[PDB]
């Protein structure tokens, strides 16, 4: 992922491309004129032409392009398929995981003392920079990096264009000291796991001039690791039943359908993707797109096959004038057929910010497979950005967090929005964290970052936007300020 430079502006970028590139070169950027978008800068015959990138929360918009889940996918699809040749790498080190900018010395030793392990290592900021890097079952070892002439260097051997490159070759070649002591560069430190008291503290200094985009952008830069196959989806037979193309789920981790119509050649397809924390069917859960209309009878047997009692609706059905999932329960009252699955509306209960429906699921010709699923629409969320407070979303996760667990033997709980990625990510993730802190109390270890990255190895782009992460800590912070 080093075609993204987060900090240069767009005549930067353009003379970057001039003179650093040739034709086919290209890069990616966070906008300037418009924040919370993004640009893709390419070269063609002696010219930068610039390509706005949308994200909202739903999905990264490719102006004249595609909907995608990440930034890294976008890349790849056009690289794999105005010509995408040549990434221009970015030697800026700012969205490392292991740099810490303006740090001191005494704060850095602190911290590897602290929150360190065996291998533990940060860089910072001296226009030269420290690398200090922790060995034992202990010591800190800090070795001086030298900028010299626009190339960097621990003192001898090989000068390096970026401190990245200094740093992947010393991972793969570990330093030795005189008397033998490896300074094995294993693991940056961890820096983001918080106690869950201490919330109120971090988004505090996050907020300072911010730093939860410096945090979001570190995780951004490691979706290039989540580059899993999605080949099923890809399948001629099943296209029709994706609602963007290039919204996929990975292969490993997909709802597959069984006991399908032995006459339909593939009838075990979903664009749904099984999420489990830290990777019980109950506490799990399953991010699914919205319903297309020829997708609703595999919605209703997938939601069976589960044993799924609770459906988290986190869209209105229609948005700025466009269908972002088709109606799949009947009226109230009404018992309508979905293929061989049966559902009843038997109740309709609205609440100020969602509505509660209780569906009865069974199957056409067996009468004791009958189970109530819970379907939460949540109404008011706005069309682009986040809530500006998370009260209402808290109340409604508390609410469907009582009626999952009073529920015997419950299957995963099913989310979904329009692509099953950004509203459905987060409030997957906020669930998540908040059920840390019901099972371990208030005084317990929380790592956002650390949340995210595994929820994403299991579905591609869970978590769209900074807003959202954002959403994440403010909506932590206040179920913690409530208890
Ligand atoms: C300029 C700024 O200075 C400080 C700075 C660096 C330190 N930091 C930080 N940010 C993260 N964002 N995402 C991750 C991340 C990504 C992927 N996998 C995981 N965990 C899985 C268990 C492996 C995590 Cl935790 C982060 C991480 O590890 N760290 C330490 C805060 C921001 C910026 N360079």
């Amino acid at each position: 992922r080093r075609w993204f430079h987060p900090n240069i502006t767009g005549v930067e970028a353009e003379n970057l491309l001039l003179t650093r590139g040739v034709d086919g070169s290209f890069l990616a950027r966070p906008s300037k004129s418009n924040p919370g978008d993004f640009t893709l800068s390419v070269r063609r015959n002696g010219a930068v032409t610039h390509i706005k990138i949308q994200n909202t929360g739903d999905y990264y918009d490719l102006y004249g392009g595609e909907k995608f889940a990440t930034l890294a996918e976008l890349v790849q699809y056009y690289m794999e398929h105005i010509e995408l040749k040549y990434p221009l790498n970015c030697a800026d080190p700012t969205s490392e995981r292991w740099f810490h900018g303006h740090l001191s010395g005494k704060e850095a030793e602190k911290l590897l003392t602290e929150k360190g392990k065996h291998g533990s290592f940060l860089v910072r900021e001296s226009g030269d920079f420290v690398l200090s890097v922790r060995t034992g079952d202990s010591k800190v070892t800090h070795v001086m990096i030298r900028c010299q002439e626009l190339k960097y260097d621990v003192g001898g051997g090989e000068r390096f264009d970026s401190l990245t490159d200094l740093v992947e070759h010393y991972k793969k070649n570990p330093m030795v000291e005189t008397l033998g002591t490896v300074l094995q560069l294993k693991q940056p430190l961890n820096t983001t796991r918080i106690n869950a008291a201490e919330i109120e503290s971090r988004v505090r200094e996050l907020s300072k001039l911010q730093g939860f985009w410096e945090e979001f952008e570190t995780l951004q830069q490691q979706e290039c690791k989540l580059l899993y196959s999605r080949k099923e989806g890809q399948r001629q037979e099943n296209k029709n039943k994706n609602r963007y193309k290039n919204i996929l789920p990975f292969d490993h981790t997909r709802v597959v359908l069984h006991d399908g119509d032995p006459n339909e050649p593939v009838s075990d397809y979903i664009n749904a993707n099984i999420i489990m924390p830290e990777f019980k069917p109950k506490k799990s859960y399953i991010a699914t797109q919205g319903c297309l209309q020829n997708t609703v009878n595999d919605f209703w047997r997938m939601v069976f096959q589960e044993n799924s009692r609770v459906i988290v609706m986190t869209t209105k059905e229609v948005e700025r004038g466009k269908s972002k999932c088709v109606k799949y329960w009947p009226d109230e009252y009404a018992l309508k057929e979905y293929g061989v699955m049966r559902v009843r509306n038997v109740k309709e209960s609205a609440a100020h910010d969602y509505t509660l429906r209780e569906l009865k699921l069974s199957k056409v010709g067996q009468g004791n497979t009958e189970r109530t699923v819970w379907q939460y629409h949540f109404r008011t969320w706005p069309d682009h950005g986040v809530p500006s407070d998370p009260g209402g979303v808290l109340d409604f996760l508390e609410e469907v967090h009582h009626k999952q667990e009073s529920i015997m033997d419950a299957g995963p709980v099913v989310v979904h929005c329009s692509a099953g990625i950004g509203r459905t990510g987060t409030f997957i993730v906020i669930d998540i964290l908040i059920d840390i802190i019901r099972e371990k109390g208030v005084d317990c270890d929380i790592d956002v970052p650390k949340t995210i990255q595994m929820v994403r190895s299991q579905r591609s782009g869970m978590v769209q936007t900074e807003a959202q992460y954002r959403f994440i800590y403010m909506a932590v912070q206040h179920y913690i300020e409530t208890l």
